[PDB]
């Protein structure tokens, strides 16, 4: 099994979440390729991968903005190879805002309409993910079961 994890992180919280999911998948025997969205290229990005996990933090406060590094990839998601691809999404936000983790919904919706296969409901972390380390580890185990 080959997994790709692509994350957008401004203060490092979704990055830490992606490091935690990557270690759980690697420990299970998966080959994991983890990339920061600041430097990936959308075209053909998902091709070759059995599983693709997209992480992105929510910003915006009065409206939904995706983490700034992620916006180019999200804008190019039709070009990635998402149709028929098993995917799931994750991100950090704060439930005191009106659209809590609205970036994870936006990316899930977009993937669904592209004919991707969402294998697990998105992981939406409220607060410091270092304080939710066990729900992250749990969701990573769940996604492996869903493929
Ligand atoms: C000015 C500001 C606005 C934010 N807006 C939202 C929001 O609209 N929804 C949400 O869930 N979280 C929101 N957040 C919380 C960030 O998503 C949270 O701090 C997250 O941990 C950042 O993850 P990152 O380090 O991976 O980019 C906001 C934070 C700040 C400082």
């Amino acid at each position: 099994a080959k997994a790709l994890i692509v994350y957008g992180s401004t203060t490092g919280n979704t990055e830490y979440t992606a490091e935690t999911i990557a270690r759980e998948l690697a420990d299970a025997g998966y080959e994991v390729d983890s990339r920061d969205a600041a430097s990936v290229e959308a075209g053909g990005l998902f091709e070759g991968f059995d599983l693709v996990l997209l992480g992105c933090s929510t910003w915006g406060d009065d409206c939904i903005e995706l983490q700034d590094d992620f916006i180019p990839l999200f804008d190019s998601l039709e070009e990635t190879g998402a149709q028929g691809r098993k995917v799931a999404c994750f991100g950090c936000g704060d439930s005191s805002y009106e659209y809590f983790c609205g970036a994870v919904d936006a990316i899930e919706e977009k993937l669904k309409n592209l004919g991707a296969e969402i294998v697990q409901d998105g992981l939406r972390i409220d607060g410091d993910p270092r304080a939710a380390r066990d729900d992250i580890v749990g969701w990573a185990h769940d996604v492996r079961g869903a493929i």
